[PDB]
């Protein structure tokens, strides 16, 4: 639950474009036209996941082997979670 | 690059089954028959990735909204990386 303000501009301005698009795909606020993302833009840490590489000694056909197995963690894509409004300026 | 021994048994024994199967699917050690995973079974941390939830103030159709956007991180599946041998007992 750690928080962090990120400065506006390119990245956040494309988060707003993203947010408006995916909202229009449900559409039941009508058809919205993206304008701008204003301060403050907040970033909450909701998880920390570790990727692992297992190293095993394995008997197969009663021969011994060294196998390495990854359990990689993937940064997936952006998904719009909530979209409510209108709201007062912060 | 942090290391950790994990005790053998169910989980590691299924990592060895996994490792032998996915090896047979390239097959060019022939056809191997899984027997057992022995100590020590090692676990290396190869990454730490955080999932995020962005909270934005967005003007759309000159109305202000509160949008929340997740950038979830996914624990993907196991992939056999390397498989060499035979080797001496450790």
């Amino acid at each position: 639950g750690e928080w962090e303000i990120i400065d506006i501009g390119p990245f956040t301005q494309n988060l707003g474009k993203f947010a408006v698009d995916e909202e229009n795909k449900i559409g039941q606020y009508g058809r919205l036209t993206f304008n701008k993302v204003i301060r403050p833009c907040m970033k909450k840490t909701i998880q920390v996941v570790a990727g692992y590489e297992y190293q095993l000694y394995v008997y197969a056909s009663d021969k011994l082997f060294r196998a390495d197995i990854s359990e990689q963690v993937v940064a997936g894509g952006r998904k719009l979670l909530r979209f409510n409004g209108p709201v007062p300026p912060p």
